């Protein structure tokens, strides 16, 4: 009897520049992640379409409970027979492109106010799960790179401990071959298994020097810096960031 | 005099990945390969658009 | 010649009853993805052994 | 005489996240591996 | 924030160089090598002497 319509196409970047900021803390961090405006719209059309999240929507809309025991759900499927979405460009098909997407929603209604309330209550409705999930891939996502980054690093100070282990013990004989072939000063080349140009002399103390060490970061730069990253992606956030996943053309009517 | 004490070194050494990094890693790798399980993860592998509806 | 946004599959099941009819299929599809995630899990693990003979 | 109906899509990342922090342990011990959601959907 | 990100990784480089050239440092001392020698050591760089 009366049905409210909208159109609805991808949204523009003008509406993405929140979240275009906080991508960009996150890219300073090496992480290089977006949400594509495109996707968001697929998604919220998507959501749109499903009869599960419809009913809900229905069930929990208190202007809704108004219009009485197990025709309830009677009632629900019965409303929820009266959304649809309709591809703008699936109807005069292929061969003639589509300058933008755009997609026509709508609602059907005993009266006029009706119609453009549950429209407009199910869109924004919709609109909130799919910026709810938006965020949480993006936390995810911050998530995994954390837990990778904090991982690598654990790993890479025990390789190095070892690698450097392995050096103590390398030293150790230059020390003795050192000592064997009188080269005490350093030499005024070089054998590739046991260094000993540095003589014995110096070679002592730089065993000293290498068996005091213990935190490989003390010597190792590309370790701090790794430190460092990880304690910023630790304390990084994404905030609850607001959005609407698509652009009205028209904006719910009122028939 | 060198080739001398280094010979007698190389003839001792009993663990090829005293002086050997990489093999000392490679050892980490295994140990770590051996701790690991994998958890009973929970998922599901669709998503409902409608789930099983009361006709 | 559109080709949808999404894959989907509808899947039914047909009973004397309303309520029955809704209580087979609910359960049939938990039980298979039970097994979707059981395999799924051992093709994990499976994974994981094979990596570990070899690198030993 | 009833019919009973579901529709079912390959699912979304949000629920491949625990699977993920799976994935990411793996990663670091070299070992690559992955479960395509849309592998699982058509094994489903 | 890449800038100041920069500066922190590189007051991180020099503090680990500092600490690499206190060993060359005593290394060189151990060595005897107080003048720069008119051969090098690949992690402690002695050759410009005590």
């Amino acid at each position: 009897k009366w049905t409210s319509a909208a159109v609805v196409t991808p949204p523009e970047p003008v509406q993405w520049q929140e979240l275009e900021k906080t991508f960009t803390k996150l890219r300073v961090l090496d992480l290089d992640i977006k949400i594509d405006r495109t996707e968001a719209f697929n998604l919220f059309i998507k959501k749109f379409q499903s009869v599960s999240l419809l009913e809900e929507y229905l069930r929990s809309s208190p202007y809704v409970m108004d219009q009485d025991e197990l025709d309830l759900h009677r009632a629900i499927v019965a409303l929820s027979e009266k959304m649809k979405a309709v591809d703008d460009n699936a109807s005069k098909k292929k061969d003639e492109p589509s300058l933008y997407t755009s997609w026509t929603l709508s609602f059907t209604a005993p009266t006029s106010e009706e119609a453009q309330t549950v429209l407009s209550g199910y869109i924004d409705y919709i609109s909130a799960l799919v910026v709810k999930e938006s965020i949480e891939n993006v936390r995810n996502k911050l998530e995994i790179k954390t837990q990778f980054e904090k991982e690598k690093l654990a790993q890479d100070r025990i390789k190095m401990k070892n690698q450097l282990d392995a050096n103590i013990q390398r030293l150790n004989y230059s020390l003795d071959i050192a000592n064997a072939a009188g080269i005490k000063k350093p030499v005024y080349k070089d054998d590739p298994d046991f260094s000993i140009s540095l003589g014995a002399d110096g070679i002592e103390r730089k065993l000293e020097i290498e068996k005091a060490v213990t935190d490989v970061a003390e010597l190792n730069g590309e370790l701090r810096n790794r430190q460092y990253l990880v304690e910023q992606l630790t304390k990084a956030n994404i905030n609850d960031v607001n959005f609407t996943p698509f652009k009205y053309q028209l904006s719910p009517s009122l028939p």
